[PDB]
DNA sequence: TTCAAAAAGTCCCA
DNA sequence: TGGGACTTTTTGA
């Protein structure tokens, strides 16, 4: 497949908003361009609003104009001559659109070509559409080489495809054009986004963000969504007007149309200046922003100064190394080969479950003739897959390696572990010497530092409802319910210490020794937070 | 030599 | 089919 429908309440809105105050007197030949036009969601729209904008001034245009042009029955070929551009790069659905534009009652201006190779001959007034989402793993090398050599300003490491489509819709937009599209949310915070960004704020002036969150606006589609409308207008004063989402339960359809949706209780609104936008856009309303300025003013330092932050183990084929504690094979493994091993849900606040699988850290397995047994039992069961890891065929890996087996020393000793996608801040002392995959990521604490920070402390600070809401405010939302926490943004968590110092790490213990217990009661954990919240948020003030 | 980012997620049930 | 629990390894740098 390859082609997605956008819901009806999406593309009206989006087509109202680019063509709801258009001059069609003092123009009466605007250029209205999809690149993705697939079978024509956006673009029958668009004919159907310009239709009703022409006919509705067929007297004055052919007053002011030629009087033999402009007739009713004259409309419908204008409209396909001068009006509406469409690109895409299936054949069928280009034919499907075609005959739905000729059976609207000539030369349609629709065109069968990968849109970020296409030379375009000319600018456009407004553009529109869905266009593809395609990240790093499901892109072909030869085409991501393509992107690397000529969309490389927004186009670099992680990125997606969709960077390049708004790079080329700026490019091909006229001077005071408009221009509003849907696509995923995630280059608003994300690492990859950066360069991106940067190229919005200095090329457009942004109009409206209409943030769904985590909501699901495409049925069984795992996607996030953003509304973006931006202009190259002579502005005076650059404000954007942010539609971000209270409740992500909500079904599209509660209204006959979106702006009744965003003006609801449903949304909230609030203003930002895009000159003032860094490389990172913090989009919050004022008490948010009062909150993060008081916390970042306070706070002398950030983990990223007193810690050394890593990425789990990366096997490259997990069913051929991770085993059941209670599988029978790993009698055939010496324990010096075996490591504890734990998931993301194994990480709660302030510990961890007991490991219930184990490691085969084959990389201190010497020759394959010693220890034979473990290869032909256990690993080699998944040889064939194991020898197309990118480094077995390079041959810098031996088939029977782990693809990343990062270094001991860092997982077996003292650390913090937090999972890699959460719906709460969950930072954990690991006391095990647990080791876990690229779910679960660790830090440990510089020497110089520990005399400064203890690990009781920072789990008492991190965890607590402060730095939750602190944390969410430029984190990364993925999916309902889901957050990002990757090093690139928690490695920048600033934290302080003051005269609380050791009430706050007092709490933390006795957090800690409640639920270390044989029976665990978490209510007297819950008052214990509660206390150490409140004197958290009376070190930073607010 | 070897780090860390990346949801048109994935999978399954009522 | 829609909603909830949970999260691998490929890949550029
Ligand atoms: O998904 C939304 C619609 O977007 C279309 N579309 C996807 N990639 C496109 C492209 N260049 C990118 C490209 C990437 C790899 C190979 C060729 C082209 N140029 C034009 N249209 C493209 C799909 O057919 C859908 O109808
Ligand atoms: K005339
Ligand atoms: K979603």
């Amino acid at each position: 497949s390859g082609i997605y429908y956008t819901p009806k309440i999406i593309v009206d809105y989006i087509v109202k908003k680019t063509l709801k105050n258009h001059d069609i007197i003092k123009n009466p030949y605007p250029r209205i361009l999809d690149i993705s036009c697939g079978c024509g969601n956006f673009l029958l729209e668009v004919y159907d609003i310009l239709y009703d904008l022409f006919e509705e001034n067929i007297y004055e245009l052919k007053k002011k104009y030629d009087e033999n042009y402009w007739t009713v029955d004259n409309i419908h070929r204008h409209i396909l001559n001068y009006c509406i551009y469409g690109a895409d790069i299936d054949e069928k659905a280009i034919s499907i659109l075609k005959d739905s534009l000729t059976n609207k009652k000539i030369k349609i201006n629709l065109f069968c070509c990968d849109s970020l190779k296409k030379k375009w001959r000319y600018k456009f007034d407004y553009i529109v559409g869905n266009p593809p989402y395609i990240g790093h793993k499901k892109l072909e090398k030869k085409y991501k080489k393509f992107l690397l050599e000529k969309y490389s300003e927004v186009y670099k490491d992680k990125a997606d495809l969709y960077f390049c489509f708004y790079k080329k819709i700026i490019d091909i937009l006229k001077q005071g054009g408009i221009g509003s599209v849907i696509t995923p949310r995630y280059f608003l915070e994300s690492l990859s986004g950066k360069d991106l960004r940067e190229y919005i704020k200095s090329n457009v002036n942004v109009q409206e963000i209409v943030d769904f969150l985590g909501a699901n606006i495409f049925k069984n589609i795992g996607v996030s969504s953003c509304i973006l409308t931006f202009d190259k207008k002579k502005t005076k004063e650059t404000y954007i007007d942010v539609f971000k989402i209270k409740n992500e339960d909500i079904c599209i359809n509660k209204f006959e149309t979106l702006e009744e949706l965003l003006k609801s209780s449903k949304f909230e609104h609030f203003n930002i200046n895009q000159r003032l936008l860094s490389d990172e856009w913090i989009l919050v309303n004022k008490d948010d922003e009062t909150f993060y300025n008081k916390i970042q003013e306070k706070c002398k330092y950030s983990l990223e100064d007193i810690a050394i932050s890593f990425q789990g183990i990366i096997t490259g084929c997990d069913k051929a190394f991770i085993l059941s504690k209670d599988d029978v094979k790993l009698n055939l493994v010496d324990d010096k080969f075996l490591k504890c091993w734990i998931k993301s849900k194994n990480i709660n606040k302030y510990i961890v479950d007991k490991s219930e699988y184990r490691l085969i850290y084959s990389n201190d397995i010497d020759n394959e003739n010693t220890n034979k047994r473990i290869l032909d039992e256990i690993i080699g069961l998944y040889k064939t897959k194991l020898e197309n890891r990118r480094e077995c065929k390079s041959g810098i890996r031996k088939w029977y390696e782990l693809q990343w087996g990062r270094e001991k020393l860092f997982f077996e000793r003292k650390k913090i572990m937090y999972p890699y996608k959460s719906n709460e801040n969950r930072f954990a002392i690991d006391y095990d010497n647990n080791f876990s995959s690229a779910d679960v990521y660790s830090f440990f604490i510089k020497e110089e530092y520990l005399d400064k920070f203890s690990y009781e402390y920072l789990v008492g600070i991190l965890n607590s409802s402060v730095y939750d809401k602190y944390f969410k405010i430029t984190a990364k939302k993925m999916s309902k319910n889901i957050y990002d926490y990757y090093p690139n943004k928690v490695m920048k968590i600033r934290i302080f210490r003051d005269n609380n110092y050791e009430e706050i790490e007092n709490l933390s213990k006795q957090i800690i020794s409640i639920l270390l217990n044989k029976s665990i009661d978490k209510g007297k954990v819950e008052k214990l937070q509660i206390k150490m919240d409140n004197l958290i948020m009376d070190s930073l003030g607010i």
